[PDB]
Formats: C-alpha cells, structure tokens, sequence
C-alpha cells in the first residue's frame, strides 16, 4: 500500500502525493499549493 502525508517513499506516495525529499524523507500534497 502507497504512503500517506507523513511518511516517504517507497512505498510509492498515494494519489494527490509526492516524495518531499529531506531527512527524514517525507511524502507531502502535489496539489497542496497552501
């Protein structure tokens, strides 16, 4: 199962994420602009 909003990848973040890179790594919102 895909990564929610606080937690990195793999596995794969879920749709409407992206892999925020940094340490700790941490998946974050594409469309999340705010």
């Amino acid at each position: 199962a895909c990564s929610g909003r606080g937690s990195r990848c793999p596995p794969q973040c879920c749709m409407g994420l992206r892999c925020g890179r940094g340490n700790p790594q941490k998946c974050i919102g594409a469309h999340e602009d705010v």
